[PDB]
């Protein structure tokens, strides 16, 4: 509360940590359904279902723009992609694997890498 200070943790690499991750998430065999925005033209029921979209390139822009405040904010859009994901497809489908995979992919690598 004001004036009593509580320790934070450092968070000066930040922003390269979660740049780091964000590559590595991208790179993944098993990124491909993520890697660009979903097409509102083309898939049906998308824009109506899903109420915020999101996807690794919007996340690399938000991140390369400042438009990240702190690391938490950073991991909600990225567990945001595979909610979506698993909201919109069937586990039994080859997206809906695809982010299972990417979901215990990104939350290893969250724990390894912060989880000091
Ligand atoms: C490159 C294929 O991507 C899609 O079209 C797609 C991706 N996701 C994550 C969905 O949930 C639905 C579609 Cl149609």
């Amino acid at each position: 509360s004001m004036s009593v200070k509580k320790p934070k943790r450092d968070d000066s690499k930040d922003l390269a940590l979660c740049s780091m991750i964000l590559t590595e998430m991208e790179t993944h065999e098993d990124a491909w359904p993520f890697l660009l925005p979903v097409n509102l033209k083309l898939v049906p029921g998308y824009k109506k279902v899903i109420k915020k979209p999101m996807d690794f390139s919007t996340i690399r822009e938000k991140l390369s723009s400042g438009q990240y405040p702190n690391l938490e904010t950073f991991a909600l859009d990225v567990r945001l992609v595979f909610d979506n994901c698993e909201t919109f497809n069937e586990d039994d489908s080859d997206i809906g694997r695809a982010g299972h995979n990417m979901r215990k992919y990104f939350e290893k690598k969250w724990t390894d890498t912060f989880k000091v």
